[PDB]
């Protein structure tokens, strides 16, 4: 039998679905969460041995270790040992559409283990074998005999042990089969593993046993009081003297506490549910969970007989809350949640998709030091841990099935095939009865990407009358479908229609009020993080802000899925799709994280972070309105930090505590506004702060801030008039300045500053050459490679107009001499193919003082594509330690990407000017710059610039930062304007309108001088 | 203090080019001690008896944006023609120019001036490239209006019927203009795009007789 080929079979032998369980035999030990005697891991050194195919696998591995085989750590990717290659695919399966079928070349995985098991264990209970996700289909034997099979790989698999086990040593034999037919259900956009990459274990159960509970906590309208309702299942003998007890525990003190006989309420006509039993426990003014005060109580579930002796006992962290959606809103405690939310996968650069305890600890601070507030399960179940550690920390989970078939053609080919249905029903169902008890998990996810069928409605409707506790949602053939309760599309831009046939992807304000429509919208993913990216991220925010209905989004994605390798002199480098050798990949594509993969952030998180604060602010005069968006918590860890600087220069500051209630506004009163001496901008910022450290904060963490330009001083005085004056030395071939020991050298063939000079020192090795386009970002290019070119991307545009090897032709290169100064004119026009693109007019002064004006004005095509950037560049000679601007930062920011900025003056030292995103591109601008010192040299205006060793040319022509080197000298890019870096989605333009530039013609000064 | 401040020369040279000559000012308005513009600019004339004027603006940030940032003179002529290759033929708005076309268009004076019963600025036409008027003509990107009523006399006039043609012909060449709005007439209604923000702002006018 072929049942890895076979959707009518997805286990066999397998256990029952069910909460965690520990199988306690100490009410204390349930309590407080201590370990359990009854509950052996067996993850540790295993032996393993690879195989092409299940049929190339020896029959003597079932009763023997075969010497040939590695021991090896277990959970893990076999992988990640290197017995094979993992394959990055996105939409096109790994294998050939050709359902049920796999191929016959199907990498094998060959695990066993020898344990020893207590003589009690032998004796008497039941003993089950808990895998807790292998990837993706394997077989089990015990002591050369057979157990079972099972499917799904992001769900526990369970098998009866008792008639295997033996006395002594005992042998464990687990084949793993990477391709089944589960397959065609796990078309996730992720890398393709396989292996055991969970917890596997051993739990010891009585024979009468606890085999389910399901714990619920409905409330009044003001949620004063709660009911909990425990229903309690179990199997094997009954008898009169069996009783339960659920008992409620908040801290160290019993709350309440609820003790019956098993014999549930007549349920039909043939009676009732004689092994199950409903425990009703009332709490008054309960503490109830929230992301923002994640309240838990402790819920302990004795099996025990009525004179006092206890079975076993089971347990579950308990959060009161309910989640309903009323009159198109989704209420958390009835009050309308705003979901500050990322997608999340199951990532780590060295372990492939093992997960561990200290790498979800890290993601979780990190997410809510960053204004996160929720998070999807993209696209499966997570390891058990996470729902454990976002009920403690608080986080609003999307628990979600694991079904993705985005590569069928149409994509609802087995969605609405009803021969696939008990396949898909599996793994919804499983979800539901594992994961039903975390308050954390608030809404159901029917999958991802797998269109519409049939299926999806029939799986629809037995959530809700499952669990009538918690909105279904689910992407799938529309985002407004039958099959969800929550309008949640993928990419929805904020403003734009993208009326795509059958699938339209409105702008999600029009969505909203379709007609007929009712449902709340929150987008299931936004804001591709790919590269240079989530720029356009401020327009979400406002809406989400403005549209009561609009209740957020989660953020694609959390992590990079870059993989670690090794170089020749064993130096590791961070590697996308086809870095392995498989093919067809999807290259940088599996990248598009905030973090980097080992939690570095690239530099947009720091824009979500702003974007998604809490507190709002307003300036009226003197006085600051602050504002709590939170819903139900006072600001009892908070104190506004206020300061104003005239240019960098600190003026005043103070402090006054934020005592704002939530939803509630604070007027905080700045004292008498003292008015300042020189020339220059005021600007008030205000940094809100929290003096105590928390569970996911240290003392000091700053949670939002925000600028304001006050009185600005225009500069009126004028140059204290000098005593020297520039001589003009005019050749055949250079016009030449001097001016002390400064000399100006201006080539008249190229019409370019070619080489400065401070005495015998040059100052460049590229001439001051202007510039129209960028090393293009992932958002540039989108989805075009070499052999398919997407003729539409706007990297292929600039391309396909010439804008990348257009060549400057000089109209004019002029030197009159001023009374106090000398002065250049230039003229060039940039060309290809007998097309005119760009005009540029230059006038270059020099006075007396060793200032340098340089004054640009650019003529632009109305009909070539709107270029990528308008301004400057050279390559300096001088490297330097460190970098000083007055302008937004510290970190990079683009024209739709820089609310998270602020003016100031920032002293950083030259690699934090560049950002190492594996694959390269432009990257380091700084906007609204107006002084700007490296070495001795200074640039003032209003412009925006990047300063690397990396020309745009190394940058472009390279694909993977490691392989980059360091040039001679240090290249300068200084811009007059920059277009967006967009990226609403990275497979077509994104760049908004109003961030394209679309003038025609463009004004900008510049003045250099050594200080 | 918009309405009363007073131009401060600050700079005011010229210089011999090979081919042209050079004027270079530069200007201050203030009010009660605060700079609310500045204004530095170039006249250049060459062989071609051709001007070339060139305006760089500064506003300060913190003062109310302006209606305007451009250039007005009153000229000795008055003629029967305005000819320009602008948007048109009627008046038009940077936030009311979508029924205006862009061609060559040829009015009579009067067809230039709106007559609203309670005058106020009228009659400008958006995104023109160039401007005829008598021997005058003036190139570039500007926004422009042209009557026999000063700014002065619009604004201190509460009915149509009680202006008169004054003198010669005043112009008023713009760079830049405030749009108009109208979501309602009882408080601030143009939008934050049509709002002059930038701080600082570029114009250039080419001024010779055809
Ligand atoms: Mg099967
Ligand atoms: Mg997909
Ligand atoms: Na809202
Ligand atoms: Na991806």
């Amino acid at each position: 039998r072929r049942d890895w080929e076979n959707p009518g079979v997805t286990q066999l032998n397998r256990l029952a679905a069910h909460p965690p369980f520990a199988s306690w035999r100490n009410s204390e030990e349930a309590r407080t969460d201590r370990p359990s005697q009854q509950l052996r891991s067996l993850n540790g050194e295993w032996r393993f041995a690879w195989f092409p195919a299940p049929e190339a696998v020896p029959e003597s591995w079932l009763e023997c270790d075969l010497p040939e085989a590695d021991t090896v750590v277990v959970p893990s990717n076999w992988q990640m040992h290197g017995y094979d290659a993992p394959i990055y695919t996105n939409v096109t399966y790994p294998i050939t559409v050709n359902p049920p079928f796999v191929p016959t070349e199907n990498p094998t995985g060959c695990y066993s283990l020898t344990f020893n098991v207590d003589e009690s264990w032998l004796q008497e209970g039941q003993t089950r074998i808990i895998f807790d996700g292998v990837n993706s289909a394997f077989h089990l034997w015990c002591n050369g005999r057979w157990v079972g099979y099972g499917q799904d790989s992001r769900l526990p698999s369970e098998f009866d042990l008792s008639a295997f086990l033996r006395a002594g040593e005992n042998r464990l034999a687990v084949m793993v089969l990477r391709w089944s037919d589960g397959s065609y259900l796990e078309d996730q956009d992720m890398w393709r593993m396989s292996g055991i990459f969970r917890d596997v274990s051993l739990l010891h159960k009585p024979t009468t046993q606890i085999s389910d509970f399901h714990v619920a906590t409905r409330f009044n309208d003001d949620f004063s009081r709660a009911v909990l309702e425990a229903e309690v299942q179990m199997c094997g003998e009954l008898r009169d003297y069996l009783r339960v007890t659920v008992s409620l525990w908040q801290g160290e003190t019993q709350v309440a506490s609820g003790t019956a006989p098993f014999g549930g309420e007549i349920i039909d006509e043939r009676g009732g549910y004689a092994d199950r039993v409903t425990l009703r426990l009332n709490v008054e003014n309960p503490k109830l969970w929230s992301a923002e005060i994640p309240n838990l109580y402790r819920a302990v579930v004795e099996l025990h007989t009525a004179d006092g002796t206890l079975i076993e006992a089971e347990a579950c962290d308990v959060g009161f809350r309910e989640v309903r959606i009323e009159n198109g809103l989704l209420l958390l405690n009835g009050k309308p949640l705003l979901i500050r939310g990322v997608n999340r996968h199951e990532h780590h650069p060295l372990h492939g998709q093992v997960m561990d305890e200290q790498t979800m600890v890290q993601d979780i601070l990190l997410m809510k030091q960053n204004n996160f507030n929720a998070v999807r399960c993209s696209h499966y179940p997570n390891h058990p841990l996470w729902y454990t550690l976002c009920d403690r920390y608080g986080l609003y989970v999307v628990d979600e099935a694991n079904i993705e078939t985005h590569g069928m053609v149409p994509m609802n080919r087995l969605t609405d095939d009803p021969r696939w249905l008990p396949a898909m029903s599996e793994r919804v169902t499983r979800m539901v009865q594992r994961d039903r008890n975390h308050p954390s998990v608030i809404i159901w996810s029917l999958g991802d990407e797998s269109g519409h069928g049939a299926n999806h409605d029939a799986l629809y409707r037995w959530i809700k009358s499952v669990d009538p506790s918690r909105p279904v949602q689910y992407e799938g053939g529309g985002a407004d479908t039958t099959a969800t309760d929550i309008i949640c599309p993928m990419y929805a831009r904020v403003d734009e229609d993208q009326p795509f046939p059958a699938v339209p992807k409105w702008s999600i304000k029009k969505w909203l009020s379709l007609p007929g429509e009712t449902r709340p919208l929150i987008l299931c993913e936004y804001a591709h993080a790919m590269g240079n990216s989530l720029g356009g991220f401020a327009k979400y925010w406002q809406a989400f802000r403005q549209y009561p209905r609009l209740q957020g989004g989660f953020v694609w994605d959390w992590v990079d899925q870059s993989l670690i390798k090794y170089d020749e002199n064993g130096n590791p480098w961070s590697a996308y799709g086809g870095d392995f050798g498989d093919t067809p990949n999807d290259r940088q594509f599996c990248m598009n994280g905030l973090v980097f993969a080992d939690r570095t952030p690239h530099p947009a998180l720091t824009e979500a972070k702003h974007q998604q604060q809490f507190f709002q602010f307003r300036l009226s005069g003197q006085t600051i309105e602050v504002t709590s968006e939170y819903l139900f918590r006072h600001s009892d860890n908070e104190l506004l930090h206020w300061m104003v600087a005239l240019d960098g220069k600190p003026l005043a500051s103070g402090e006054v505590p934020l005592d704002v209630a939530p939803q509630g506004k604070q007027l905080i009163e700045l004292p008498e506004l003292p008015q300042p001496e020189s020339a220059g901008q005021l600007w008030l910022t205000v940094r809100v702060v929290q003096p105590n450290a928390t569970a996911w904060s240290e003392a000091g963490h700053i949670s939002a801030w925000q600028q304001w330009r006050l009185a600005e001083n225009l500069s009126v005085t004028l140059p204290a008039a000098s005593h020297a004056i520039p001589h003009l030395t005019t050749s055949e071939m250079d016009f030449c300045i001097e001016l002390g020991n400064k000399r100006w050298q201006f080539n008249r063939q190229s019409g370019f500053l070619s080489q400065m000079w401070i005495g015998d020192k040059k100052q460049l090795l590229t001439p001051l050459r202007d510039q129209f386009t960028r090393a293009p970002l992932d958002n540039d290019i989108g989805v075009s490679e070499a052999t398919r070119i997407d003729p539409n991307a706007w990297v292929e545009r600039w391309k396909a107009a010439g804008h990348y090897q257009a060549e400057a032709a000089l109209l004019q290169c002029t030197a009159d001499t001023l009374a106090d100064a000398v002065l250049i004119t230039t003229a060039h026009a940039w060309q290809h193919q007998g097309k005119t693109l760009f005009i540029s007019r230059k006038t270059y002064r020099i006075d007396g003082s060793g200032q340098m004006a340089i004054t640009v004005d650019v003529e632009v095509a109305s009909d070539t594509p709107h270029p990528a950037r308008i301004g400057l560049n050279c390559q300096l000679a001088q490297v330097a330690e460190r970098v000083n601007w007055l302008g937004l930062g510290p970190q990079e920011n683009y024209p739709d990407r820089l609310t998270a900025a602020c003016f100031d003056r920032w002293d950083l030292p030259l690699s934090d000017m560049y950002t190492p995103y594996v694959f390269p591109s432009e990257n380091g601008l700084r906007c609204g710059t107006r002084e700007l010192n490296y070495g001795p040299h200074q640039w003032r205006g209003d412009f925006q610039f990047n300063i690397s060793r990396y020309s745009q040319q190394q940058l472009m022509e390279t694909s993977h930062r490691h392989l980059l080197h360091a040039e001679e000298g240090t290249w300068l890019n200084i811009d007059g304007f920059h277009m967006g870096i967009g990226g609403d989605d990275s497979w077509s333009p994104s760049v908004s309108a109003e961030f394209q530039l679309s003038a025609g013609r463009y004004h900008y000064q510049l003045v250099w001088c050594q200080k």
